[PDB]
């Protein structure tokens, strides 16, 4: 039953990830998973209730894998801790299943207030950290963390939404990777 | 039929800009408005319907009043600065605070509400942006990334600022982040 349960999400997760949340049915995620209708019910009573679930796994992941290519970059101050962490998100965002699944359907699935709740409780931390340490290096000016924290999510999450649509990924990944890092460049005391 | 129409957005504009759009039905705003039901039906299939029709109304005075205010406050980098105050005084009027802060995005999406927000403020972000490194105070760079992540981080800033515990303190902190931001950008 807990087996049920972990093959399910796998399943949709896979084929949500794949061709989205609309193009795939819970009788086919049943199949894939190779288990009965009943059990699905009896441990998601909906479509979007296993999507949720879907939801906070790859969102786990996105954040490990960004501590991931943090701690690969070799960055030897907060300053250029912050630097890896941007490059990292727009690596990660880029990542088709989460294009797919974090910033196509969950928005559109979750509402607005329950993915902004989703978004927030796995950034805010890690945003608000990289900022405080930051101000303790004396490599940011003593502000705010909080306001700070959340306007530079909101630019950052424009960002990746920005790329995900664009008519040409690629050069907009690039250029707006150029923009972000002006600006950090333009806050940062080295 | 279109008097009917502007009577209509008239009228749920006052109302829901009062109490929300969850709080106010489509056959209270019908009577606000002097026109019957099946007038309004005809006009507007329903609730969300005439709602996005609101937006369209609030944004283009949100525009306007906007170049009013940057016209009014007296260099293309004092320009930027003077935009971003009016954009903070234009989101705490309670109206826009209800209408597009809190309720366009749960009613449009979030992707129906990039969308409206992006069509009206694009154009001025980006010229804003051509001025400024025209007059050689800000890097030569690509022009839409830029506005596109501008207008991320201010749309986010007034969010911020209509939803906080202490607004009066939100707005104050947020406008020192803000100026921070603008000024790492900006050649001085």
């Amino acid at each position: 039953s807990a087996a049920t349960r972990e093959a399910l999400i796998t399943g949709a997760r896979k084929l949500w990830g794949l061709r989205g949340y609309a193009e795939v049915g819970t009788p086919e995620i049943a199949t894939e998973a190779g288990v009965t209708r009943g059990a699905m019910y009896h441990q998601f009573a909906d479509k979007a209730a296993l999507f949720r679930d879907v939801v906070e796994v790859v969102e786990q992941d996105v954040m490990a894998r960004m501590a991931t290519l943090v701690a690969a970059s070799g960055a030897a101050t907060p300053a250029d801790a912050i630097r890896a962490a941007v490059d990292a998100w727009l690596e990660v965002s880029g990542d088709p299943e989460v294009r797919q699944l974090i910033l196509l359907d969950a928005p559109v699935v979750l509402g607005w207030a329950g993915f902004r709740d989703v978004a927030q409780r796995y950034s805010l931390g890690m945003t608000e950290q990289l900022i405080t340490e930051a101000i303790r290096a004396g490599q940011l000016a003593r502000q705010p963390v909080r306001p700070l924290a959340q306007v530079l999510i909101g630019a950052l999450d424009e960002a990746a939404m920005f790329i995900a649509t664009a008519d040409d990924p690629k050069r907009a990944r690039r250029e707006t990777r150029q923009v972000l890092r002006r600006l950090i460049d333009g806050m940062l005391n080295g």
